């Protein structure tokens, strides 16, 4: 462990060993300076024109933390498409993280001419939470994660919590933490840190989907031995009577016959369609959206309840909040238009989940009598019923592995919205901070806390590495069947690559449910 | 493994042992930073003037590449004599490769004032593609090997590599490659790299000339036993009539004797003289070429399958496109003068293979009848045939050494066209790139990627040992032989030497076909 030698080789690739797939990348990461070496209390209330649904209270920490919780980040497009057309589901098994070749740099600004030079003797610290004593950030979809290709730099994101509040103000309850209070462990120049971490059990993603829809699973050639009330008036004329009158459902009302199973749950949301001119002319983005109340708060409901995106030959349509929207490459951050945004399908769930846009069905209203025709009602909302059968939301290349599980009595299916894997011990959370170092303190005595540093930042490289596990197909399909595959016809430029200016692009979403599987 | 100690001697020798000859060369190298860390989509179509036949699409990337495919970067001027005047044939066997003695340095350029300084932290990462994985770009007489006096200092060159293309435009069987997906070893300054590498068999490679020609093989005092067919008329007078005669070749008629071979193949090319009076007054260089057409866009034959360059007492003639062509001392890139290059020659192999610049021969072109003369037409290309023999072309101390076997299911006589071993697994590429360190960050996260690094460069010193094999002569000549000698009168400079300036020269190419051999 010397200043003259390297700690750590720079290990990115990907083996595959039958049900065993290997990930590993390497990266280059830069940590600045935050908060000067401080915590600040950061709120925002009901003032201005904060509306009371968007107040918090919360601190801002002068920490950074590592993020890997997007798949680009260990799977190349090649291998993301290998795993995809091959797999009927997978999942993590392990886990292993490295920091190494560490260099810490101070830079003097000086009349304007900036010069930088090498600090031998200063540390960072680092530590993982392995007990999840800290409020858990990861898992909401934030940015900073490892860039998707190997060739770039990247910044590492500032930690910071909220907890709760009264408008602007804290409560008794609130709670402050300091980072300083963990055991951390310090590192210079020639001084490397890694640690290892096990996957609780969790089940398969379905990457796959229906070949059959719910209600078709009847023989097609043969009736039931059931009856169903077929008719309640007298097949005769003008002069119909009450009479009660039965069939057996057959080939020819499939929609009569009797079943086993029921669809999933439903949150009705708001359809709109691509086509411009066919929406209302009225900005109804916020007021007419599927929201819930909580603690006299409204919040979106983004992307809420997992329900397929439309039926068939309605591609146009979507849900106001129901899809996950990817930006494309150099995308503006606020109002920007659709050309420029890449919207997800949950399309595939079409045999099982209610369309996301229409009503569950339809229940009986009231009793019916000789004087009172009968009545039926739409139901736009459905918890869960004995029988009810659903898939979950689809993962993607560029989107979230997994999230945890809030420490509750209850719950009811723990897998996230966002779609990935619900765990209640993930992955540990990881920080990181440059050690402060007081510029020259004055020659008298002073009770005064220093404030004068020396201004200063640190880099090196980092490398995730997981073993995830298969499950491989085995179909009896005779036709062949539909694979994701690139485009055959020339264009200017190549998917996943780089222009003329070394930027990289992901030119649209990849999903993962290619193969088929009878239910 | 110390900053304050060296990683490495300098190893510069040649020793021979019998069959064996093992050579060792150091040399000192410099490595910039290319594309700043970026890699590039670089491509040209027809657009402008370029013509169809010199479009193209690739990539550039910031990785640099070591090069030792010449002969000259092993062995001095005498050891290349000491070799080609007492063997008849040698190959390679083994190779040994070291990177030592690695410093990095940056350099400030600040109002002018450049200055340069020791940054003991950083790293540099080398790795080699021992899988064949990469577009395998060695073997095409790129520039950037090893200088051939050690007292030099050289860069290394950048590293791309192109695909298939459609004018300008890509398609959907482009390829594209990251090259930091590959496990990669870091070093600091006090780290060293090598390795290994064993060769395949392959033929000796002919280091002689034929003392006999393909069509003066008989015993020229004995006749033969067969007969030809000696004239188709009456020997009489003016009232010749249809005969069928014969007779016995001998040493009178040795060009009507049977024989049991054949020349080589052919592929004819256009003649020109080093008399400028003596060629068509016109721009033919271009028009008259002999080339091939591939995929809609024509190629230049250059050098082309190995054939004599000229027949005797011709040597002001050769081939348009036949001969390989150096350039003297500190030659122009572009459209130099005829007396700044020099010309090879492969006269030697006039025993066996057909005159570049003549048909192959003559053959039959009808059926001749009594009132029908016969026809015979000329061969100007001509394939293999059962019986053939040939020589390959001949190789020089500053041409190439290998070339890698191009991976396909069939190919014919897998010799390098440009001359030297053909192999199907070449010495791997070594690729080697400086590690990005980026300037201080901002203060507030930001997605965007670095974009702002230091500007730093490295150097050290590199080895190269290979082992080859000789195949000793065993004649029983009686006369004194050819052999390569310098010249013995007085000279302004010494061949093979530095000017008043330090500047060293090579005053002419030096084959390896000068000892003889019986057919």
């Amino acid at each position: 462990d010397g200043v003259g030698s390297s700690s750590g080789n720079w290990h990115c690739d990907s083996t595959w060993l039958g049900d065993r797939v290997i990930t590993t990348s390497t990266r280059t990461w830069a940590l600045p300076t935050y908060n000067n070496h401080l915590y600040k209390q950061i709120s925002n209330g009901t003032s201005g024109g904060s509306t009371n649904d968007n107040t918090y209270f919360g601190y801002s920490t002068p920490w950074g933390y590592f993020d890997f919780n997007r798949f680009h980040c260990h799977f190349s497009p090649r291998d993301w498409q290998r795993l995809i057309n091959n797999n009927w589901g997978f999942r993590p098994k392990r886990l292993s993280f490295k920091l190494f070749n560490i260099q810490v740099k101070e830079v003097t600004q000086n009349e304007g001419t900036k010069t930088i030079a090498n600090n031998l003797t200063s540390t960072i610290q680092v530590f993982t939470d392995s007990e999840y004593q800290l409020p858990y950030v990861l898992g909401s979809a934030h940015q900073g994660c490892l860039p998707p290709f190997p060739a770039d730099v990247f910044m590492i994101p500032q930690y910071g919590y909220l907890t709760l509040n009264n408008g602007s103000q804290a409560v008794g309850r609130s709670s402050f933490y300091c980072l300083e209070y963990f055991p951390s462990q310090m590192l210079r120049t020639g001084n490397n840190f890694e640690f290892s971490y096990t996957f609780e059990d969790v089940p398969f993603h379905s990457s796959y989907a229906h070949s059959q829809s719910l209600d078709r699973l009847m023989n097609p050639l043969i009736d039931q031995y059931l009856y169903y009330l077929s008719r309640t008036q007298s097949t005769g004329g003008t002069q119909g009577t009450q009479q009660l009158l039965f069939s057996q459902a057959g080939p020819a009302n499939m929609s009569a016959q009797a079943k086993n199973w029921l669809p999933g749950p439903c949150y009705r949301q708001q359809r709109v369609s691509t086509t411009l001119s066919q929406n209302n002319n009225s900005n109804f983005a916020w007021t007419g959206a599927t929201k819930y109340h909580l603690n006299g708060r409204d919040s979106l409901v983004n992307p809420g309840v997992a329900m397929a995106t439309h039926k068939d030959d309605e591609e146009r349509f979507f849900p106001s909040s129901g899809v996950l929207m990817f930006g494309k490459q150099g995308a503006g951050r606020d109002n920007v238009d659709y050309s420029s945004v890449m919207l997800t399908s949950e399309e595939e769930i079409k045999t099982t989940n209610p369309v996301a846009t229409e009503q569950y069905g339809v229940v009986a209203d009231n009793l019916q009598q000789t004087n009172t025709g009968p009545i039926v009602g739409n139901v736009n909302s459905q918890g869960a019923l004995p029988g009810m059968v659903w898939q979950n939301r689809d993962v993607y290349l560029q989107g979230p592995i997994w999230a945890k599980i809030p420490h509750t009595d209850g719950n009811f299916h723990p897998s996230p919205l966002m779609g990935g894997f619900g765990l209640k011990h993930p992955p540990p959370q990881i920080l990181i901070k440059n050690t402060p170092v007081p510029a020259d303190p004055p020659t008298t005595f002073s009770q005064a806390k220093l404030a004068s540093f020396i201004t200063q930042y640190s880099t090196g490289q980092v490398s995730v590495e997981i073993e995830w596990e298969l499950q491989k197909e085995n179909s009896k399909r005779w036709n062949p069947e539909i694979q994701y595959t690139s485009n055959y016809y020339k264009s200017t430029n190549v998917d996943f690559a780089v222009n003329t200016e070394g930027t990289y692009s992901e030119p649209r979403p990849i999903g993962t449910r290619y193969l088929t599987r009878n239910l």
